[PDB]
């Protein structure tokens, strides 16, 4: 397992759980817990607000294949042409394909419909970050990786919306673990955004995984898009 794979596994698991809690469940092991399709279908129902077809609960491989195909068909119905994702391989436990499928879902259901100043999707999310953090001279959001490493950008995004929650000028660029954990804990407690990044992974990786950071940042957007 490379650095990127570990980061995606942890962050995508946490994101899935932030939704599955609304249906009274959770996953633990992303490599195993979508193989029968049941929680994959439930995830899709939660994030879309829509009902999918009845699943098969019989536990034979055919049932699992049929469930995963219901999930994939639903994704396709939202205008996604799936590439390199197949039900048999999901059921049989292809770890990289499973991460790619969950990223496809995050991108479609959390990022694509973002619209900021006539700019859509990941580009619109980045523009929003840049606009909201513009006042903060010790922040420079240029990307969804290195720009987030020192923790100041996460704190600034919160402070811009909820300044009473962040003592921004007390934050030190040279204390990234403190900064990251501060933002993560404030978001968990006051914004009901579960923690999806580990501070240690962020400071230790030269270029943090941009899919993991986008996943987490997109939850801030949704917490704050009605401001």
């Amino acid at each position: 397992e490379f650095a990127w794979e570990k980061q995606q596994r942890k962050t995508f698991t946490a994101w899935c759980n932030s939704h599955l809690r609304k249906a009274g469940t959770q996953i633990e092991n992303i490599d195993e817990d979508f193989r029968d399709g049941l929680k994959l279908m439930l995830l899709l129902e939660v994030i879309s607000g829509e009902r999918l077809p009845k699943p098969e609960r019989g536990k034979m491989r055919v049932h699992k294949i049929n469930n995963v195909n219901k999930a994939l068909d639903f994704i396709a119905s939202k205008g996604v042409k799936l590439v390199s994702i197949g039900a048999e391989e999901i059921v049989d436990g292809n770890a990289k394909m499973t991460l790619g499928m969950i990223w496809t879902i995050i991108l479609r259901f959390a990022i694509q419909d973002i619209d900021v100043e006539e700019t859509s999707a990941k580009e619109g999310l980045l523009l929003w970050c840049q606009r909201k953090t513009a006042p903060y001279k010790n922040v420079n959001v240029q990307n969804f990786h290195i720009s987030w490493k020192d923790g100041l950008a996460f704190n600034a995004l919160i402070h811009r919306h909820r300044p009473e929650l962040i003592e921004y000028d007390k934050l030190r660029k040279d204390d990234p673990v403190t900064n990251l954990n501060n933002a993560f804990e404030v978001a968990e407690k006051y914004l009901d955004i579960p923690k999806m990044l580990d501070a240690e992974d962020i400071v230790n990786t030269a270029r943090p995984d941009e899919k993991a950071i986008m996943t987490y940042v997109s939850s801030f957007y949704h917490a704050f898009s009605g401001a």
